[PDB]
DNA sequence: CCGACCCGCATCAGC
DNA sequence: GCTGATGCGC
DNA sequence: GTCGG
């Protein structure tokens, strides 16, 4: 619905939980007020009491009240108070610093660091990932079109070829379900090679050459099975150079990959309703193996998985296109 | 009432 | 030095 | 903070 609808009251709720994850530390405070957010992002109707708010899903008694308030007022005492509060805005600033989690920034605003400023003096105390978060503070709070998704896919998928014909790559994400911008680029990885039962090497030759043809500019983390890092658009020589983004790339066994894809393709709503449905037909999803559950509830031997399709036709349920698995 | 609320890698704490 | 915990981002 | 066993 129009932003203008609730919008006051959602952006609200997400300042509350970016405070409880950032500066309580309470993830679950934080995961419960973006989780009554969204209900009442999706809610189409103009609110008007915190009774009304309450009948919705992940919306309680105290969300009730700060809405009551909310309405009445236009503002919340303790949002405003919190707002004002030189150390609680500064490590709830902080935060966006990749890398820069809740410990760190509290640890920094403790020894006088509260600002990119004094971050950008103090490189000594910043790890190798908070530098680079640093370095790309703003390009990582840019979206990505999705016409640059698709010139990024382009890119990753002609290199993995060339490094191995035989490698199977899937950009997953919001993106492969259409979305028409993304926050990042989810690639998953795989080799008929590697499996549950079976090189220390598959994602490295990829990471490698994705450096070799200047994509890849930065690693965050890298190990077997797990890349985090950064890469950019060429230049087209005369226009302004793309805003570097963030690429993670996963290898996974090739018995797992498309139940990975399936996973990280999403939506988490969609997941959700699947693997609830799973259930009900005697069958638990995880995001690595599908299973077959016992009368007593015990899961048997994962079951072969040579597509997504597989999936579905083993929870009885007509193959549903990335396109339409926003639910 | 009161516990649940979804792991790979870098780095630290401890030994 | 090795093993486990924790922070972090996902 | 919200839910539910
Ligand atoms: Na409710
Ligand atoms: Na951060
Ligand atoms: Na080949």
């Amino acid at each position: 619905p129009q932003e203008t609808l609730n919008g006051g009251i959602t952006d609200m709720l997400t300042e509350l939980a970016n405070f409880e994850k950032n500066v309580s530390q309470a993830i679950h405070k934080y995961n419960a007020y973006r989780k009554a957010a969204s209900v009442i992002a999706k809610y189409p109707h103009k609110i008007k009491s915190g009774a009304e708010a309450k009948k919705l899903p992940g919306v309680g008694t105290k969300i009730a009240e700060k809405i009551d308030e909310f309405l009445a007022t236009g503002k919340l005492r303790k949002l405003e108070k919190i707002r004002q509060d030189d150390t609680s805005s500064s490590i709830n600033f902080l935060t966006r610093v990749s890398g820069i989690g809740p410990s760190a920034a509290r640890k920094f605003v403790d020894e006088g660091i509260k600002t990119l400023e004094d971050l950008r003096k103090n490189e000594d105390k910043l790890n190798h990932h908070q530098r680079i978060g640093l370095k790309y503070f703003g390009d990582f709070e840019k979206r990505i079109p999705r016409e640059e998704m698709l010139q990024m896919q382009d890119i990753v998928l002609n290199e993995v070829k060339k490094v191995d014909s035989e490698y199977i790559a899937t950009v997953c994400g919001s993106f492969r379900r259409g979305a028409e911008s993304s926050g990042d680029m989810d690639v998953l990885l795989t080799h008929p090679s590697f499996t549950s039962e079976s090189q220390p090497k598959l994602l490295h030759q990829v990471v490698e050459q994705l450096q070799k043809v200047h994509f890849i500019t930065d690693t965050l983390s890298k190990g077997e099975t797990k890349f985090m890092g950064v890469c950019q658009l060429p230049s087209k020589n005369d226009e302004k150079e793309y805003p570097h983004r963030r690429i993670d790339i996963r290898l996974i066994p090739k018995d797992q990959y498309y139940c990975g894809v399936l996973y990280f393709t999403g939506s988490d709503i969609f997941n959700k309703n699947m693997r609830a449905h799973a259930l009900e037909k005697g069958f638990t999803i995880n995001e690595y193996t599908i299973r077959p559950l016992g009368v007593t509830g015990v899961a048997g031997e994962p079951l072969p998985v040579d597509s997504e399709k597989d999936i579905f036709d083993y929870i009885q349920w007509k193959y549903r296109e990335p396109k339409d698995r926003s639910e």
